């Protein structure tokens, strides 16, 4: 099992604010030196408001610029992956018109809505569907984040609605992609693993879908709790990696990394290289690994505000197309694990689950809790922990076929450091 | 003082939309079709979400795109005035990321957002400025109801910051625009006229940019209350220019009729024809109107969604490209009215203001309130009423500029029929 290693795409320039004009001259060079770090993907953003400006009407010129940047990416020599709906983007939110203020509702719960996110699902495929380079499709960025109590125009839906959603979704696209060599993948931020009571739960991502998608981001409280460079801060992608498989039912499910990066509000800009070298490091010591794919390509242009002062230095390059520091250390990471395989993970964390194999409290595996402290200190004694749940500790067909030979028990404390936003403005 | 007339320009086949891929020779069509009828002008809509994505950037190419459109209706023989901030178009609220949710705020009172609205007002006036067919420019499309009490987002302002918004965003281009033909306004919704407790008052569109603009809409309350086709409903946009004169400092300070429709909630479809006839009868009997520009051109296409019903039946020009008959009426209206000059009217009901000249009840000259209803009662006597302030009556310098020789006071009772929606 080898890692595909990508890069999230920020077009140089212009940002996603490009898709009203795209410069493709520019966005050709922004792939080329992309492909030029030795990623062998990236995965793409498309705006929501521009794309289905009207709830019965998809933009044809917004579907053919896809399709142009999908083409663009496979002559750069990449595999293309789309996000549909965006939706939520480094703190901004992009909703049509058909659905704020005096139109406001629930993408999760309406089912005209959902008639209207299904018919763009189906429009993004059908329009990408003969393109060699399409890779596969991720209904959104961190859509879960609409319905959370922490929004500030929550669009309300109960864990049962969730469900229906995302087997709506899914289930238009699967066997399409199944057949034609596609994925097939949704993503949630990460109050999906840590928030209790939200909608979405643990499983829905480690069994919708074809792969689990974390997003792995340690200004979480991670970084701010036990600091930037700490084994817990380092090590948080290859944790929520071996936490996801817990509630997973394949046992070689793999694991897609779809979002890091190096957020200079907890980390020094100066240690930023070393940590993308070694929490890719950790990533890598971890089974089943779909891939890494960094956050982000090109620094975000000054000129543009509101942005946390953060999201600007994100980039691999800078807004001219050179190297930064950090991009450096990605390519260097690639080179360096291309054909790294992890050994199996045989001590096991016991995550206390009800009788549907959700979480009794998630709390307790958010930065600062007892399951996420007990993780991070085996991890920092060499054991390299695994995770399951408490209905599969008694289960010696999957323990067998995970090669889980011991199990550590712990009672659930929440923590507290968990920070649901980026910024203190949030 | 003759009107002009036009049309609001809704683009055919794609409707706002269309400015993502704009279809330039379907707009030149339109446009060419808008002037056909007669119309001299028509006003024309950005979408603020396409022009500023981003707090410090204005898009050059929704600018440019701007630019073409108003090119394209010089071509057709039309003057093209252009809203800078929507916003709010047909019951939609197009507002950018930089303003919602996470980032939530006032465009009436955060400073930066201020500044911004500040900049995309230059941007979109400097774009234009060397434009021949480039005849002016009003602040956004009945912004006030995003302040509104009843807005689900609501940006909140109590009047002084109203005043100020309106100051700061006029006060960029008003010597411009005066130093080079054109006109600057702004656009409330009535709530200006009728809320009571509303930040926006009265005379800020009386007395603040270059014309009074007035929207009037008959399912506000009015069609529902009376009937819509009694004298009250056809009637009711010469009453917005009448009552706006009321609140104005400038004694012949022009009244533009910015948007009025024939909108088929309130309206039979076989009676908006004659709504349109009538309705335009009546404001052609007022002096001092800068204009009728009627909501709007082309129907929506039916394949758009979420819209109230009868938004898609306004338009002159039905989805085939074919004249409806209120179009007929409209076509027809402009050769009726094209040289009627209105004689002054000099019978005033009186509205009792405070020290400052706002209304002590707007409820009062909201439908079914007194002032109201006494002023329908004279134009349907054949009386031609017009509106004065209680500060007006004691000053006969206005009064005499005006030309008012005889005043009728009415006691206050509220109406109760006026929607917000
Ligand atoms: C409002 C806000 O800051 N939202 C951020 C989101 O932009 C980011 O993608 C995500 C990563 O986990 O973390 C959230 O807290
Ligand atoms: C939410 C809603 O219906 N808003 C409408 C608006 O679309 C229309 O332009 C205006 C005309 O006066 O009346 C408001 O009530
Ligand atoms: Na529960």
């Amino acid at each position: 099992s080898h890692m595909k290693f990508g890069v999230n795409y920020t077009p140089s320039g212009e940002w996603f604010y490009t898709w009203l004009n795209p410069k493709w001259e520019v966005i050709r060079r922004d792939l080329a030196q992309i492909a030029e770090l030795g990623a062998d993907h990236v995965r793409i953003f498309p705006l929501w408001t521009l794309l289905q400006p009207n709830r019965t009407w998809i933009n044809p010129k917004a579907l053919a610029d896809v399709r142009r940047m999908v083409e663009l990416g496979g002559e750069a020599g990449l595999d293309v992956y789309v996000d549909v709906i965006q939706g939520h983007l480094s703190s901004f939110d992009f909703v049509p018109s058909w659905l704020v203020s005096w139109h406001e509702g629930s993408m999760f719960t309406d089912q005209s809505a959902i008639e209207a996110q299904s018919a763009l699902t189906e429009a993004i495929y059908g329009t990408l569907s003969d393109m060699k380079a399409f890779a596969g499709l991720t209904l959104g960025n961190e859509c879960n984040q609409f319905t959370d109590a922490t929004h500030p125009r929550r669009m309300p839906a109960n864990a049962e609605q969730i469900g229906e959603w995302l087997d709506t979704l899914i289930g238009l696209v699967a066997k399409r992609c199944r057949r034609d060599g596609r994925l097939i993948a949704h993503s949630e931020n990460d109050a999906i693993w840590y928030a209790d009571g939200h909608a979405f739960l643990p499983r829905y991502a480690s069994c919708k879908g074809d792969v689990t998608t974390v997003h792995s981001w340690v200004f979480n409280g991670t970084g701010q709790h036990y600091g930037p460079m700490s084994c817990e801060s380092l090590g948080h992608a290859a944790w929520l990696v071996e936490l996801s498989k817990a509630f997973a039912a394949d046992p070689h499910r793999p694991v897609w990394v779809q979002a890091i990066g190096a957020p200079g509000n907890v980390i020094d800009s100066a240690d930023a290289p070393e940590f993308c070298r070694r929490s890719i490091d950790a990533i890598a010591d971890c089974p089943d690994v779909f891939g890494v794919t960094w956050w982000c390509s090109h620094r975000i242009p000054s000129a543009f505000s509101d942005f946390p002062f953060f999201e600007h230095q994100l980039g691999l390059f800078d807004v001219d197309g050179t190297l930064t520091d950090v991009g450096k250390a990605f390519r260097d990471a690639i080179a360096t694990h291309r054909d790294t395989v992890a050994p199996p993970r045989t001590t096991a964390i016991v995550i206390p689950v009800d009788e549907q194999g959700d979480p009794l409290m998630r709390a307790a595996q958010a930065p600062g809790g007892s399951l996420f402290e007990a993780w991070a200190n085996l991890n920092r004694q060499g054991e390299r922990p695994c995770v399951i749940t408490s209905l599969d500790a008694g289960n010696p067909a999957k323990l067998a076929n995970r090669g889980i030979v011991r199990l550590e028990r712990v009672e659930l404390v929440a923590g507290h450091a968990y920070n649901a936003v980026s910024d203190p403005a949030f």
